[PDB]
Formats: structure tokens, sequence, C-alpha cells
């Protein structure tokens, strides 16, 4: 897997984000992961953490897996970085996403980040509260 370049547009939620990515404006869902909406408990927060660390970053960049890349709603599907530390991961490890949508031949970071959510987890954070 290869990290590529791509510029915030804007926050969405806790699992989307508008990027521009080759010069164009795309939606990206994160792989691997499962965030509470915005109505439900630890959605704003999770928004929140997201929206942070995405807009603090001085590069923002784009993985794609070896499979699907855009799901059927026309979403990008990519491990998305801030200043490289993985967001998928961030959320995961502070209890603010679970691990979900683990689709076979879309989860090269799947180990990486069941890791955090036992991490998550064990220290009761968040949505393990
Ligand atoms: C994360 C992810 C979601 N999806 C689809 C499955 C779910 O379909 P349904 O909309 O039919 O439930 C939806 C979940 O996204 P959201 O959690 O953003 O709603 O996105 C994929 O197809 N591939 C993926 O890797
Ligand atoms: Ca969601």
């Amino acid at each position: 897997l290869h990290k590529e370049p791509a510029t915030l547009i804007k926050a969405i939620d806790g699992d989307t984000v508008k990027l521009m990515y080759k010069g164009q404006p795309m939606t990206f869902r994160l792989l691997l992961v499962d965030t509470p909406e915005f109505n439900e408990k630890y959605g704003p927060e999770a928004s929140a953490f997201k929206k942070k660390m995405e807009e603090n970053a001085k590069k923002i960049e784009v993985e794609f897996d070896k499979g699907q890349r855009t799901d059927k709603y026309g979403r990008g599907l990519a491990y998305i970085y801030a200043d490289g530390k993985m967001v998928n991961e961030a959320l995961v490890r502070q209890g603010l996403a679970k691990v979900a949508y683990v689709y076979k031949g879309n989860n090269t970071h799947e180990q990486l980040l069941r890791k955090a959510e036992a991490q998550a987890k064990k220290e009761k954070l968040n949505i393990w509260s």
C-alpha cells in the first residue's frame, strides 16, 4: 500500500470527510471502522476528534487498500493519515470507533486496528466505558 496526497476540503463526521484527491472533490469513508452517528452517544466526540486531527494536520494523505476504492455511494474507501498518524487507528485507539466493515481483500490494517480496539476496551475508554 502507498500513501498519496490529498487536501482537506471539509469535515463531515466521525468517519467521512471531503478531500481533494487528484484534484477532484470526493467524500472519503474510513476503511475498517464505524463511528456513532452524530445523533448517538459519542457521535459528537468522534466527529470532533476526527475534525481536529484533520484540520490541525499539515499534510493529509490517503492510502487505498488492495480492493474496491469507491463504495456503492461513490465514497472513496481509504486509510487516512494526518501528519503520518492514521485517523482510522486513532479513532479506534480512543474508543471513538469500533472495528467494523471488514471485507476480504480490503483489510490490510485489520489486525493493527483490532489491537487498538483491545487497548481502548482494556482502558474502558469512551464507547467501552
Ligand atoms: C466502510 C464501508 C462501508 N460500505 C457500505 C456498507 C454499508 O452499506 P449500507 O448503507 O447499505 O448499510 C455502508 C456503511 O456506511 P456508513 O457507516 O457510513 O453508513 O457503507 C462499503 O460498502 N464498504 C466499506 O468498506
Ligand atoms: Ca458511521
